[PDB]
Formats: C-alpha cells, structure tokens, sequence
C-alpha cells in the first residue's frame, strides 16, 4: 500500500482549501525489535512515548510483522528517527491533509480520517474523485475547484459571528447562492470547528447547519402562495384583501396577525404587513393544491440532488385535499419543513426570472439550461412585491442595501423559534440570493443580509442599479 496524493482542493478562483502534504509514517517489524530490545528506550523518547507502555506494545505484538510507531511526522522529524538506525524500523512517505482557511470553510470542506479517506462534506461526497487509487503505481488523485467564493465565504462567516454576539444567539448558518448558475458562492455556519485541530470538539460544532437543520419556515414562502395566487387567473398585484381586525376564526382554530392596522390591503400590502389572515383568505379561494404544486416547484421539501453527506430533505406534506385549517398554516408557512440551502434555491428560482438552476458544491463552468417553475411574468411581479418589502414605509428597512435594490422577506421559523431573511439583489437584474438564519437570539437576521449582500455585491463587481 504506496498511498496517493489526494486532490487538491481550491475555492473557485484557485485559493487552496485542503492541501496533501507529504509527511513520514514509521513502522516496524516486531519480531526484529525483540533482537534489539536495548534499543527500544532511544526510540520511544524520540517518539515522545512511556518506555514501559512502548515495550508492553512490542512485547504483546512479538507474533506480527506490521505495527504503526507514529504517523505523519515532518520531513526532518522521521529522518532523525530512522538515522537512529534501530532495527526492524523502516519509513513510509505518507500524506497528510491540511486545511489553510481553517474555521472559515469547516462544513462545506469536511476532513479526511486517520486513513484519507472523506469523513465529512466535500472531502467525503467527492472522495471517488479527489482520492486516486493507491500502489502496481500509485495514480494521483484531481483537483477540485469547488462553487465557494473564499472572499464571500470569510465575509459571511465574520459578519454572522459578530450578529450572533451582538443578539447574544448561540448558533446560526448563512447561505449566498449565485441565481443564474446553481452555484453556493458562500456556506457559512456558527459554531464552527478548526479541522487541522481534531482533538475534543463539540458534536454541535460539527453540525452543518445550512444542510441538515430542519425548521417550519413561516412568513418567508409567503411569496410562493402569492405566485399560486398570481398563476390562478383570480389574482392582480392591486387586488384587494380585507383582513379586519386582523384575526380569523377557522371553525375552532383562531389565526392572528402580528400588526392589526389594517382594513383593505392589495397583494403588495399583505407581504409588507406580512398579514397571516389576508394569505390565508387568498389561499381559501384558490386552494392548497396550487400552493403545495409552487412549493414543490421551487423545491421545498424536495432532495436537492447536491450528493452532500448528512444533508436533510424536510417533508411537503401532499395531503391531496386540504381542509381550511391546513390550507392556512401551509400558506404561511407551517404545516412544512425546509432546510436554508432550499430555502435559498426557491429564492434564487424567484429571483432568475422563474428559472431554477440546479444547486452545484463545485465550479460551474457550462451552466445546465434552468426549469420554468414559475412563469417569467409572476416571478417579475413578486420580485417587485419583494422589493416594495424592503423599499417601502412599514417596511423591513434595515434590510436596505446601500447602493443597490434588494428584495427579500423576513420570518419566524418553528418549540424552538429561528430569525430568518432570504431574499435577493440587485432587483432590477438579480445576481445573488441570499437566506440568513440565527437561533434564539424579525430584525435580527435582516441587518446581516444588509451588511453581507453589500459585501458580496462588491466582491462580485455588480454595477449598483439605485
Ligand atoms: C412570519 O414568520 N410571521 C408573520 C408575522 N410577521 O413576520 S415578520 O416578523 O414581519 O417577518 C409574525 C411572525 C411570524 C408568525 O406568523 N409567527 N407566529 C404565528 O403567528 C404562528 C402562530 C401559530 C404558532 N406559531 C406560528
């Protein structure tokens, strides 16, 4: 077994994420030491080992020709130990994984074991493909460009650590999607772990939020029950809804409003207010059946095909008749369960015209012709909604993007309760969509999209449209 050079990994401009260094692995040929017992006590000090528990090793493995002494010193450090000239110890040229972004990129990259072998994320779902195949010689594994901007990455992970302190939340994850190619620029989760240093950590810093945590996503598919009111026949943007007093007694059940200042709202209004009870009287009239058809559409409780170790797919119940209690809580948002990385590909889909793209992890060079989930006039006129949320008075106003039209729409996740933006810019020609998530911290959430999608714009060099 000669081990191969495993594949390189770089952000998508080439910046290394993982990189194989050679290192040397001393093994040793038991039934050889036992004729040179008085020579054990130098190495097991050039090996920073206990003498007894060493040679209580050896003693116990006399009947065996293969043990592993260390593995992975540096090149310097095994020649000094081999120079010792002990016999029955000989050296192997290994290869050991090192992760230069370090905390940055943890989740999205992964790590390898003992062995090389894909533990987690990248290093793991394209392990086939990085690793090669080992020595016959040994044939080096290929390099991987992965989908990550590492300036985007940094400035996402950064601002979402600071939001976090600022609201004293303990965890969170960021999602930044570029709309026209599939492609995540950025996959950001708190806490994170450093993978170069793998000695005690916390399951929970592990976790890959972005992919594998499951919530209700609440007022944010708002916008896809407003496309299915849209794609009925029934629907104009000037329509208007009367949502007095701002609650609505379904049978036993009551839904409420969070602000209850208003009479007659159009379709617009209903998003800025985010009035439960005005999405809830539109999806009486048109049916669950063409909301639960958009949500599924845009692939919302949907396998999203990344391939990506761990990654949850939440549930979009099909019930086939609804009655009016499920047909309300599914049209604003309970009664499913998403991930942020879906969350952000509906918003993408919303945000290129109707056109979903297929999610890559890796490099897009030739982009996959996208699907019409949504007709390209809808998508336009949601965008404009969307827009009016940010832009307008009573509207998410820390949400603004300096410079530049942003759209978007904030939520309530669900027992345990989550902050949520997700929305997209510029406007008028979107480029990025973006889904902020911060645990147990309305206007949380909003001022990180705020600060990251100003970044991330610039970073992109996307002319600013105001
Ligand atoms: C959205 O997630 N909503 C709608 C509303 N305002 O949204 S926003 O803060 O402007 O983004 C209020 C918050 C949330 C919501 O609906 N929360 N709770 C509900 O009313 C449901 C009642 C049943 C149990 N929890 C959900």
């Amino acid at each position: 077994a000669i081990p191969a050079h495993r594949g390189l990994i770089t952000d998508r401009n080439g910046e290394p994420l993982a990189v194989s260094t050679p290192v040397t692995t001393l093994w040793a040929n038991p039934k050889e030491l036992m004729t040179a017992k008085e020579r054990w006590p130098q190495l097991a000090a050039a090996l920073g080992q206990d003498t007894k528990l060493f040679a209580d090793r050896i003693e116990q493995n006399a009947e065996r020709e293969f043990i592993y002494l260390v593995r992975g010193l540096t090149p310097e450090q095994g020649e000094g130990v081999i120079a010792l000239k002990v016999p029955g110890v000989y050296s192997i040229e290994e290869f050991r994984r090192f992760y230069p972004a370090g905390e940055v990129v943890a989740h999205a990259v992964g790590f390898t074991d003992v062995d090389d072998r894909g533990r987690e994320g990248i290093e793991l779902a394209f392990d086939e493909w990085l690793a090669g195949v080992p020595g016959k010689n040994a044939k080096p594994g290929k390099t991987l460009a992965l989908s990550i901007d590492l300036r985007l990455q940094y400035l996402a992970h950064r601002e979402l650590r600071n939001a976090l302190l600022e609201n004293g939340a303990k965890a969170g994850s960021l999602v930044i999607m570029d709309v026209k190619t599939g492609e995540i620029l950025a996959m950001t989760n708190q806490p994170t772990y450093n993978p170069n240093n793998r000695r005690n950590l916390q399951p929970a810093a592990m976790r890959n939020r972005a992919m594998i945590d499951v919530f209700e996503p609440g007022s944010t598919v708002k916008p896809f029950s407003m496309s299915a009111a849209l794609a009925s026949g029934r629907w104009k943007p000037s329509d208007i809804v009367d949502v007095y007093p701002g609650t609505l007694q379904i049978g036993r059940y009551t839904i409420r409003d969070v602000s209850r200042n208003s009479r007659q709202l159009d379709l617009t209004g209903i998003l800025i207010k985010s009035s439960n009870v005005g999405i809830s009287k539109i999806a009486f009239d048109i049916g669950a059946e063409s909301i639960y058809s958009v949500m599924q559409q845009v692939g919302l409780g949907q396998d999203t095909g990344l391939g990506f170790p761990g990654e949850r797919v939440g549930n979009l119940p099909n019930h086939r008749k609804w009655p009016k209690a499920e047909t309300a809580t599914l049209a604003y948002g309970y009664g499913l369960s998403v991930t942020a990385i879906q969350l952000a590909h509906a918003y993408a889909a919303l945000a290129n015209d109707g056109k979903s793209v297929p999610l890559s992890m890796t490099r897009v060079d030739r982009v996959p012709d996208g699907v019409q989930v949504i007709s390209p006039e809808v998508a336009s006129t949601v965008q404009g909604m969307l827009q009016q949320v940010v832009e307008a008075q009573g509207g998410v106003f820390r949400a603004q993007v300096p410079g530049y039209h942003a759209a978007g729409k904030s939520g309530t996740a669900r027992n345990a309760y989550r902050s949520l933006f997700a929305g997209f810019a510029p406007a008028t020609d979107p480029r990025i969509a973006m889904v902020v998530v911060i645990d147990e911290p309305g206007l949380v959430s909003a001022p990180v999209f705020s600060k990251v999608m100003a970044g991330a714009l610039r970073l992109m060099n996307v002319p600013p449209d105001n």
